[PDB]
């Protein structure tokens, strides 16, 4: 009865450099910003058109979204960025090597913390430059929204009710709607949409920049998904 | 500075694939040129140089000044800012001259009706029918839009009238709330703010000329009218 569609932004200039990045507003990279172009031209080809796209306010998504939306000859479709939709927080280990976390930390809770759906990386102090509440773009932001940390627990938490009084509603209207987004806010969203475990949300993998089609209910849970490609 | 309260920046987009071909533009969704692209990051760079960093853009529903927006706020390290799009902020509409030539003008109108068309404040160029292609209702950008909303001829009059709502109810509350805000549009969707914010008469506001991809900053009272403005370029 309803589709929407998600997108994940390609590699960023971190994903080479083997770096956690989080919420960390790092750009795409040159292949990121290719990779997003064959998305949009795989969309144009399957007969897309978009009323709507919700992403997040870190720009390596809302890039990947222009990029998509030109190829799509829609550049006039609106745009809603909301941080609802970023990346998983990673507390203390952004900006680090896995090589350089292994060192700080321990190698092995490292691990942990990016395999696990309920323990969280270390906190960052309110000092430190990384912690959120030092960025622009999260000026007029309630504090308590701005995380010094994340699990994936806390991420599906904030995601939620962004589905339930945003996104929903637009698709309720009968509007096409496109989710670009990243991995960890987009798995929330499989985790919500298809009534998951937090195990059966571990074993999920969303490709890069590759579109993924959700049917929808009158209740909007998924009847079926595939991807183009 | 002391007199005035408020900061509104404004930009006109650079040359578009119709400058180019001399031709009545309007509400036709053509792209900018290379060149209008390239005019789009002057503007950019020139506004990272002056310290700029935008909350909100206001832009309209038109490709070209979208387009000098993501390019702008691309330049600026800016991409983060919330852009909202709206026809109110659209270019004047041309009516039946949407398309044509300095030569395909004179063959189809006369030399007299074309000038005032151009040049007036009051006066429109004719009408579209409804069943011309050019007519805005066709387009899928305004399909759930309110039918009165979509002209088939705008005078410079007809423009602000429009224009002055979008100030009023949705540009005036994010300036009282100390955003900043950039307006990205077109020369006749501008020159209906000027005429507006500055409080002109017709015939003021039928001098001005707006450059284009040249970032007009107006410094504002206490009640949105204009204390003083100056662009960033003596260029």
């Amino acid at each position: 009865t309803y589709k929407l569609t998600l997108i994940r932004h390609g590699e960023s200039e971190w994903n080479k450099e083997n770096r956690f990045t989080g919420w960390t507003d790092v750009s795409l990279s040159e292949q990121g910003v290719s990779e997003a172009i064959e998305a949009g031209r795989m969309l144009l080809e399957k007969g897309f058109k978009f009323d709507v796209v919700y992403t997040s306010v870190l720009k390596r998504a809302i890039m990947t979204t222009w990029t998509v939306l030109k190829e799509l000859g829609n550049i006039n479709c609106p745009i809603i960025n909301h941080w609802r939709l970023n990346e998983r927080h990673y507390g203390a280990l952004q900006g680090l090597n896995k090589s350089e976390t292994a060192s700080k930390f321990g190698e092995d809770q490292v691990k942990i913390w990016r395999r696990s759906f309920d323990v969280p990386p270390p906190v960052l102090e309110k000092s430190d430059p990384r912690w959120p509440g030092n960025e622009l773009i999260y000026k007029g932001i309630c504090p308590s929204c701005l995380p010094t940390t994340e699990c994936l627990k806390d991420t599906v938490e904030r995601v939620k009710p962004y589905f339930e009084d945003v996104i929903a509603p637009s698709i309720m209207s009968g509007k096409s709607v496109l989710v670009s987004a990243h991995g960890n806010s987009l798995r929330a969203l499989l985790y919500l949409l298809e009534g998951m475990t937090p195990e059966q949300i571990l074993e999920v993998n969303i490709p890069t920049a590759c579109p993924l089609v959700l049917e929808l209910d009158d209740y909007l849970k998924v009847t079926k998904k595939y991807y183009l490609i």
